[PDB]
């Protein structure tokens, strides 16, 4: 009953979208960031996850990240080739998971990196004196995903569908397309622009949008006003995202274990209520515990919240974030286990339940 803000979406894309609509009410789909790019133990092999490597199933929804794409790079700012995502992205749809991608973009002003706070988003959209950048810019997405397709023995082009999130976190001050750096207005300009260049001007027609603030910046006791803070309307938003590590366990959060499980079912509760009151499906688009110091963590701080409350449960998905390699980059940070990780037991607790769905029990999500 949720319908696409593209009313020419692929049939495939569709059929992604009319899916997660059924089964958010029993289930819960996993995914990771970057899972087949690396881990923080390896890096080169061409088919392989520290999920799988723990639970013998990939992740539901693989997650990828387009920071650098614009400027023309090869690899994007975490060091990930692009044709490599590319192959990656085909391999993991192929098996019928889910692709979902990010995009920490650079800041054309400056040429630094997403936190350089150096205005940018008041020139960049209509009437701005470098709109023809953010054109530029989301024209290397059109042909990154145009190395996507496959064309079938009638001539006929197909793509894998992508829950395109871009913007992100935008109640938040560290990106330059944030709070205290963008005005609100400003900011719905460049998303509603986002939209039509891409799907009415571009007319790419397997894109899913999802809006994703971070939880951390919105009032509990008004979460509705700070969620929409900087919504650009129902015409362009099809997936009403989360970003929240602040309930599972942030090192910064001074609350209780037992006040933070409370505030992780709130939020998703009253996320799944905005999106039934909008017509579209809600997910708890990043989370996750950072070097995953939490015992228990995955049955007792993620399933558990989620499990308590039935419009909290709605959520169709949950993703994490990515595994760095420990080789080449020197902060510590992951957020699925791998083997012999103190989690790994309990992560395998939480594929195993059957709320939680891998790949390797996913319907066939594309019909
Ligand atoms: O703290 C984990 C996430 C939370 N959401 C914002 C994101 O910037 C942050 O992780 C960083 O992600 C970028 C892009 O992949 C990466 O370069 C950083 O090293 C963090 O992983
Ligand atoms: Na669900
Ligand atoms: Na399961």
């Amino acid at each position: 009953l949720p319908a696409l803000i593209d009313t020419q979406a692929t049939a495939e894309t569709r059929a992604l979208y009319r899916n997660l609509a059924k089964l958010r009410y029993k289930h819960l789909l996993f995914g990771h960031e970057d899972s087949l790019a690396y881990g923080v133990h390896w890096e080169g092999d061409m088919d392989r996850s520290d999920v799988r490597d723990v639970t013998g199933a990939n992740p539901a929804v693989y997650g990828w990240e387009l920071g650098g794409l614009e400027l023309g790079h090869t690899a994007n700012l975490d060091a990930v080739n692009f044709e490599k995502m590319q192959h990656w992205i085909k391999a993991g749809y192929s098996r019928g998971g889910v692709i979902t991608i990010s995009w920490h973009v650079f800041n054309p002003v400056s040429g630094g990196n997403s936190w350089d706070k150096t205005p940018a988003v008041h020139e960049l959209i209509p009437g701005g004196a470098r709109h023809a950048t953010l054109k530029a810019y989301l024209d290397t997405f059109v042909a990154f995903n145009e190395g996507l397709a496959d064309v079938d023995a009638q001539g006929n082009k197909h793509y894998p569908p992508i829950i395109f999130r871009p913007w992100h976190e935008h109640n938040g001050d560290w990106f330059w397309w944030g709070k205290g750096h963008a005005s609100e207005q400003d900011y719905i300009a460049l998303w509603r622009f986002t939209v039509h260049y891409l799907r009415d001007e571009k007319k790419l027609r397997n894109l899913i949008y999802a809006y994703s603030p971070d939880r951390s910046r919105i009032d509990m006791a008004n979460f509705e006003a700070g969620y929409l803070y900087g919504y650009p309307g129902d015409a362009y938003v099809d997936i009403i995202g989360l970003d929240n590590y602040w309930d599972v366990g942030h090192e910064a959060n001074t609350a209780s274990a037992d006040e933070q499980k409370a505030a992780l079912t709130a939020s998703l509760k009253q996320l799944v209520q905005i999106a039934r009151s909008k017509g579209k499906i809600a997910a708890l688009t990043e989370t996750g515990n950072n070097r995953l110091t939490i015992d228990n963590f995955w049955t007792e701080r993620l399933l558990g919240p989620i499990s308590a409350d039935a419009d909290a449960s709605e959520i169709a998905y949950v993703m994490v974030w990515r595994n760095a390699n420990l080789a080449r980059e020197k902060s510590e940070q992951f957020f699925a286990p791998f083997p012999g990780q103190a989690t790994a037991d309990d992560f395998k607790r939480f594929y195993q339940s059957e709320v939680v769905l891998f790949e390797d029990e996913l319907p066939p999500l594309y019909r």
